[PDB]
């Protein structure tokens, strides 16, 4: 049954991935040799060109991404030499900097070994490699609420945070053998930060407020041919809203609209006035700006949708039907002033791709 | 089989109802007289009753609509006694006029005789009953584009417009037995318009903007316990993203965008600007505060999520499952700064309910 499976998905993403890449004629004696593979073993092993192929079909059919034009160009690193958790640390840091390139954001993945029998070899806790931590207690609300059920189990293990607004969470992760984690605090040399200021609000350094260069999602699961790869961190570089419209907006995050309100100067009192809607537009042109001015990647949603549409004519052009999710392919500020608004998009999974997973503490 | 559909539907709709209405004892008597008149006749004829409560369920189960926490006080009036194209227009004139209110706007229903054989009886050519039209030829855009196909066959029937970019639209619709609709102009002094003016910013003005005071949609078909209401005209009041964020917004409707950011001061060059999304919430700003200044009743769109969180509380306490399509019920601009955006809603269609149905020109 489970040997079963894994030779089906195999029969498909070899046929496609080989292809895709014009080595068709390369795919009778490539499965007869998996499938061999798989009778004595239990799985199989992908090639370099299979695994670096597989991540970036992976991204090519994540539905809710509105970055997908680059997919062909993800820089994809194989660590699925890893055996031990000095390494997997040394990955994890090699992965910061590489990606991080001096400001210059390159997507990039690094993949560690795969599930063996469902058995992990590598569980990464973070949900990005780079992220704030969380308190809450006695009333008092500190740094990223969303942090706060990691954060506290970080602490369980000695870990202490100094709470302030904006700790970084170490790195933490399991090895299969180990019962508990182990967590390494990130060098600061490898991460960058850039401080939000206004273009022309001159106040609005007041509000003290900071973001980190690259997000570095880690707690999901990519599976390319029946082989599920639960530890396998990926970047790509930020699309403004995503920092300026929710990590600094929402109210179950930092919440910051009131007090951007009263540096640009407009009362928060009615409704009407669309406060919150002028205080989401000058903080999202001021994340812009500050990414910009700290030479730091950064995409605007105006941009990236247009990106998007010419992921689409591509898609259409090479005869790949196109999957996408609406509700989280539109941005969360102007949504009607881009195309991805105006059209509907077919929701189906396609294989490759990343998912979620259980979290192993909470 | 005709004649089975519409005897399930009368038993779902009746017994629904006359539950709500505390009046289910009248069901087996008022089921045992519908059974008959539908043998007899063919159909059967809603009570008053049934009429006004049917037009607020179908009102009520309207996935798309944020505004139904107010669905039991809609003003239902009962035309199926109209014979002539005079009464047509008389009654049509009057719910202009009654739902306008001076701008104090009354959420108002006018039902018209329901198809026979699925034979319409009074058929409305209009979208709505107060719109601007549109015209395009020789690369010349006037008015309104979503209007260009409706004003065109108006033309073809003796009917000229002005030009402007705000000619308003004559009532259009076709009688049982006409093989032609007839037009009437609309009398200016029913129709309310306002002026859309900044509050701080004075050159605002100079885009000469206006719109009407009262969405009327008029192509939309009322179902109800199987009688299908093809002609029955309804408004609410505007919510401010629809004008601002789209009707005057939208490239392929007014697109005002450069011309806001121009009368601004910002310039409309650079995507990382947001020159966009920044023209977007000060038009937001000056359509709400024009409405507001005239007296002509309006919601903002926080105002609006709020009272449709209302309408999910009140749904959940009074034991009623709840629809919606979360793609319409987000508003246009600021949309996660809304509740409806963090929660999903299950868009099963309902009855009784607002269905569209075909045009009749084009
Ligand atoms: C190159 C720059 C990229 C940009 C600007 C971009 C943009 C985005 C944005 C804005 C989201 C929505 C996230 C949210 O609202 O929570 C997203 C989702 C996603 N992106 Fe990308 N992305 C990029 C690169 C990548 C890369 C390199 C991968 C993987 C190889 C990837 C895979 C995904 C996935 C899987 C999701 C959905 C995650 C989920 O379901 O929670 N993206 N992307
Ligand atoms: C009282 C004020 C009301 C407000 C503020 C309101 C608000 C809205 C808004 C913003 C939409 C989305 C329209 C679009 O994006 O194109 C909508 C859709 C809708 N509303 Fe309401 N509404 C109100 C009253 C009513 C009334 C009185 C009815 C009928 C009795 C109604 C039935 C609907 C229906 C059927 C739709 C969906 C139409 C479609 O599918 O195209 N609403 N409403
Ligand atoms: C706001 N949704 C949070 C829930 C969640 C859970 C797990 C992963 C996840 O990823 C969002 C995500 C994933 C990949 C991205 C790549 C680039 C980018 N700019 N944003 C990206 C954002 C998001
Ligand atoms: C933007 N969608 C246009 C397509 C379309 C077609 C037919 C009807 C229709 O109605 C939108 C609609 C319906 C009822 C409304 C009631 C109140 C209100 N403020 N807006 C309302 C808006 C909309
Ligand atoms: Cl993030
Ligand atoms: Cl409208």
């Amino acid at each position: 049954e489970e040997k079963e499976i894994l030779w089906n998905e195999a029969k498909a993403f070899i046929a496609a991935c080989y292809q895709e890449l014009g080595k068709a004629a390369e795919v009778k004696d490539r499965l007869a040799d998996i499938k061999s593979e798989i009778d004595l073993t239990g799985s199989y092993v992908h090639t370099k060109e299979e695994l670096e192929h597989g991540a970036k079909m992976a991204w090519r059919n994540s539905n809710r991404c509105i970055g997908r034009l680059f997919w062909n160009s993800l820089n994809v690193i194989d660590r699925r030499d890893v055996r031990t958790k000095e390494e997997v640390r040394d990955a994890l840091f090699h992965h910061i900097e590489t990606a991080t390139n001096n400001g210059k954001i390159r997507p990039t993945i690094t993949i560690f070994p795969p599930e063996e029998k469902g058995e992990k070899q590598v569980e990464i806790w973070n949900h990005q490699l780079i992220r704030y931590a969380g308190y809450e207690s006695d009333g008092e609300r500190i740094g990223d609420p969303a942090s706060c059920s990691l954060t506290a189990a970080c602490e369980e293990l000695g870990w202490r945070g100094e709470r302030t607004d904006f700790d970084l969470l170490p790195l933490i992760f399991r090895m299969k053998g180990d019962e508990q984690p182990v967590w390494y605090e990130l060098p600061r040399s490898l991460v960058i930060e850039v401080p939000i200021t206004h273009p022309d609000i001159e106040a609005f350094s007041d509000l003290e407020l900071k973001w980190y260069g690259v997000p570095i999602i880690s707690d999901m699961k990519l599976e390319v041919g029946g082989i599920h790869y639960n530890a396998a961190p990926f970047n790509g570089w930020y699309m403004g809203t995503e920092i300026g419209a929710r990590n600094l907006a929402d109210e179950k995050r930092y919440d910051k609209l009131k007090k951007v309100a009263s540096v640009i100067g407009i009362a928060a009192d009615y409704n009407t006035d669309l406060w919150k809607d002028q205080a989401l537009v000058e903080l999202n042109k001021a994340v812009l700006h500050s990414y910009k001015k700290q030479g730091v990647s950064i995409v605007d949603h105006h941009t990236a949708a247009s990106q998007f549409k010419r992921f689409e004519e591509q898609a259409e052009e090479a005869g790949r039907k196109l999957t996408g999710d609406w509700t989280w392919l539109i941005p969360p500020i102007s949504p009607a002033a881009t195309h991805i608004f105006h059209r509907s998009y077919d929701n189906s999974i396609v294989k490759p791709n990343y998912f979620y997973q259980d979290k192993p503490y909470e």
